């Protein structure tokens, strides 16, 4: 191939034209380079002007690799076999050209053409370039090098599997050989390459390990920067994966790390300070460390300062690294905080009163950090230091810099459990009332942080808020016409648990006239597809169960969403389910929670709920996601059908023909939740149907006798069996009664410890009923029902009557005799129980 005279000069004008100082004429220009994609001829003229016109500028030359590069990046298949080889060839031979720019350009290229056009559609991309490295130009040898980095950043997986040969066998110990090469370039190339191969335990290299920690060692003290960093690199990730082979030179290394933890150079600090944060994660770091705790702690502690950077980048979304040195360091000291507990304190607390009490508000800042870093592990150690640590953090809320007040809001909502377990009025009240003012600070990163602390403190504070409720909804409802974006989605949780606290407490007229309008106002305001969905409804949720019947006005829309999701998600599952690469799977946590909300409606609204309810297909839905095969769905659906069961059991009657049957398949106590809330709504719809129950007690009754029976099972589900059991015995003791013999034992030994209850009640009227009926099931192991029967405190006068004629009737039906031997058993608590209660 060979381009056409003015074929090269369109281009080559083409280029010139895009050159231009002017975004209307450039952006004009870039227009036809796109018509031209099309016509894959184009590419050769592409490159040939790039590598082999050098009677052009660099810049030039330079911008047509730059843009074949793109013409590889969407629509690379488009290229022939003749035209990818002849690039191939063109970049391989140009590798280490003698301009710089030309060389990164030609190296760009290589990396696209070997990831977006994969690693087998070049066979011997890989042994060129490995042979290249021998190259005595340094510049090809280095350009290769180069190539040879991005790949094992790009695809090292690839290459660390058999779908392109075992090539790392080859060029592992390669690399290995350039870690004494005498160019700091070079050395960082091929140290940086092997890095890709640690965690991956490649073995062309976990085979050569003591030969690669002893370079390792040989290059510790490179006085070029990009060496060292790629050095920790190296032993960090070693620690996670060799530890074995690094354990005899422990010493030696962290002696290291601290040295580098200081180093001038950012970069090299901040891989060497993840050190710390990898070692700490570690068994073996607690024995290790302790020598170095005098010196390490510090270097953390006073990279834990914010940056003269980082002050100026803030006093948008995140305008900080995710990130730096600051927030590793700290990651480190929180973690050996829950490693040495209290037994850190003597290495923190001196530096602690120096720092918390400083006229420079950076260090301060970082103080109060520290603080908050420390506080989960070294808890019991501070107790006796918080009595004057908490009412000068709260003085601290009012500092004049705005990064004080912040992290001093998190801080405080790190001790958060200590602050409620005192009285009240000291601590709790005076927080709480400056946390307050914080949420509506000026500044959104206080905001921010003032709002999660008050959600923290409402976690641990629960029903101590009730008395300031009215003062805290204030400023929570206030922050509505204040709260942007990201601090709106933590009002929204601050609401969500605040609700979740208080409980009930909530329920009040003149509360909900503040809350629920500017909540429903922004319910309004989303779409299906909207990112303030989920956490709004989770909101919404907690909201609807505290104010139990007092949702009312406010539910419909609510209510008709919920149904909306459940339809949604179903339906996008089904067009999956067909054809796959299609449609795509959708995300089920919505029709979880979905489901919850509508469970939730249903218990707060019980009969209210039933409009709602007859005119959506919620019954159908439930069926399916009865049978999804997420338990998670099963189990939030069986939850809504015994709450709907409950509350409008008229909608429901018309489907338990085809409910029975799926509970029935679902009794499996492997999935423990599921089997729960399958159980659960029997009990309730046995109580509902009545006698009518007949058909559908022999399907479940076999299963429920086998899981009370079966060791090692969660004590609620037990219970919760137990009371099935009893309930459908109440409403059809025929069916259930002549197996009493076999549940009787463990029903006892299950719901002696329940509380007295409607639940309770409920099954014990179902015993007593299924007794009255065989009499003979329970005589055996009779020892047992008394036990049950005693652990009652405060019985209905029926259900007690119910107690003393089965305990009379199976007395005097054995005697006086008879029955104080029996009673000899029972221990003075219980003896005496009976005898008060029952009349013996």
């Amino acid at each position: 191939w060979k381009p056409d005279e003015q074929g090269l000069q369109q281009i080559l004008q083409l280029l010139k034209e895009s050159q231009s100082p002017d975004t209307t004429i450039q952006r004009t220009v870039q227009q036809k380079l796109e018509q031209l994609n099309q016509y894959p001829d184009f590419n050769n003229y592409l490159i040939f002007v790039l590598t082999k016109l050098k009677s052009e500028d660099e810049p030039t030359r330079s911008l047509s690799g730059l843009i074949l590069k793109n013409n590889v990046k969407a629509h690379f298949q488009n290229f022939p076999n003749g035209v990818t080889d002849f690039i191939k060839s063109e970049c391989l031979n140009n590798i280490g050209d003698s301009s710089p720019l030309i060389r990164a350009t030609v190296g760009i290229l290589i990396t696209t053409i070997a990831s977006k056009g994969e690693l087998q559609n070049w066979p011997d991309l890989l042994p060129k370039l490995c042979s290249l490295l021998d190259s005595e130009d340094y510049n090809t040898c280095e350009g290769a090098f180069g190539a040879l980095q991005k790949i094992c950043e790009d695809s090292a997986e690839i290459l660390d599997s058999d779908v392109l040969d075992r090539p790392l066998n080859i060029m592992i110990p390669k690399f290995l050989q350039f870690f004494k090469h005498s160019s700091p370039k070079i050395r960082s190339h091929a140290v940086a390459c092997v890095n890709q191969f640690i965690i991956s335990r490649t073995q062309a290299l976990m085979l050569h390990i003591d030969s690669f920690i002893e370079n390792l060692f040989a290059l510790a003290g490179d006085e070029e920067p990009e060496v060292r960093k790629n050095v920790c690199r190296a032993l960090v990730m070693l620690l996670e994966v060799r530890m074995d082979r690094l354990l005899p030179h422990m010493h030696n290394i962290v002696e290291y790390m601290l040295q580098r933890t200081q180093d001038q150079d950012e970069n090299v600090a901040l891989e060497a300070c993840e050190f710390w944060l990898t070692l700490a994660e570690q068994p073996i770091c607690k024995d290790v460390l302790v020598r170095h705790l005098p010196k390490l702690i510090p270097v953390l502690v006073n990279g834990m300062k914010y940056s003269d950077i980082d002050i100026i980048l803030l006093k948008d979304d995140d305008t900080i690294s995710d990130w730096n040195l600051r927030k590793c360091s700290a990651a480190a000291l929180d973690v050996l905080a829950n490693v040495y507990r209290d037994e850190l304190l003597p290495h923190i607390l001196p530096l602690l009163k120096e720092l918390l009490f400083h006229h420079e508000w950076v260090v301060k800042e970082s103080g109060i950090l520290v603080l908050g870093a420390i506080a989960e592990g070294c808890m019991q150690g501070m107790i006796p230091y918080l009595p004057e640590l908490i009412p000068h953090l709260i003085q601290c809320l009012s500092d004049k810099k705005a990064l004080v007040r912040s992290i001093t809001c998190w801080t405080l909502s790190r001790y958060a459990h200590w602050v409620v377990s005192q009285p009240p009025d000291t601590y709790l009240k005076p927080l709480m009332t400056e946390l307050l003012k914080r949420i509506l600070d000026s500044n959104k990163r206080v905001q921010e942080a003032a709002c999660s602390a008050f959600a923290t403190l409402e976690e641990e504070a629960c029903t101590e808020l009730v008395p300031y409720l009215a003062y805290i909804l204030d400023t929570l409802v206030f922050a509505f016409s204040k709260y942007q974006h990201k601090n709106l989605l933590i009002l929204y949780d601050a609401i969500g648990t605040l609700a979740d606290s208080v409980g009930h407490h909530l329920n009040k007229p003149e509360y909900i006239q503040m809350l629920m309008p500017p909540l429903i106002q922004k319910w309004n305001m989303l779409k299906d597809e909207d990112k303030d969905l989920f956490p709004l409804l989770e909101c919404l949720s907690s909201v609807a169960t505290a104010l139990q019947s007092g949702f009312l006005p406010y539910c419909e829309p609510v209510y008709q969403r919920c149904v909306n999701l459940v339809q949604k998600t179903l339906a996008q599952a089904m067009l999956n389910n067909a054809q796959p690469d299609q449609y795509e799977a959708p995300d089920k946590d919505f029709m979880i929670v979905a489901l919850d909300l509508l469970s939730g409606l249903a218990e707060g609204l019980g009969g209210n709920i039933e409009q709602l309810v007859a005119r959506s297909n919620i019954l159908t839905l439930m069926y399916q996601c009865m049978q999804d095969k997420m338990p998670e769905v099963r189990q939030s659906s069986f939850a809504l059908l015994g709450d709907l069961t409950k509350a409008c059991f008229q909608h429901v009657k018309p489907c338990i023909a085809d409910f029975m049957p799926i509970l029935g398949t679902n009794l499996n106590p492997e999935f423990i939740s599921v089997c729960n809330n399958a159980t659960w709504a029997i009990g309730e719809i046995s109580i509902q149907m009545g006698i009518e129950m007949q058909p559908y007690i022999p399907m479940v009754l076999h299963q429920l006798v086998e899981i009370i029976n079966r060791p090692n099972t969660p004590k609620t589900l037990l219970e919760n069996t137990a009371i099935t059991i009893g309930r459908l015995g109440y409403v059809c003791p025929q069916e259930v009664a002549p197996m009493l013999q076999q549940f009787i034992r463990p029903w006892c030994t299950s719901l002696r410890n329940i509380r007295d209850n409607e639940e309770k009640d409920s099954a014990f009227r179902g015993i007593c009923t299924m007794i009255s009926v065989n009499p003979s099931g329970v005589i055996q192991d009779f020892i047992f029902f008394c036990d049950a029967v005693a652990s009652w405190i405060n019985p209905k006068d029926d259900l007690r009557d119910m107690f003393c004629k089965i305990l009379h009737g199976f007395k005097n039906q054995v005697g006086d005799e008879n029955w104080r031997r029996f009673s000899d058993q029972f221990p003075l608590p219980l003896k005496e129980r009976l005898a008060a209660f029952y009349g013996v």
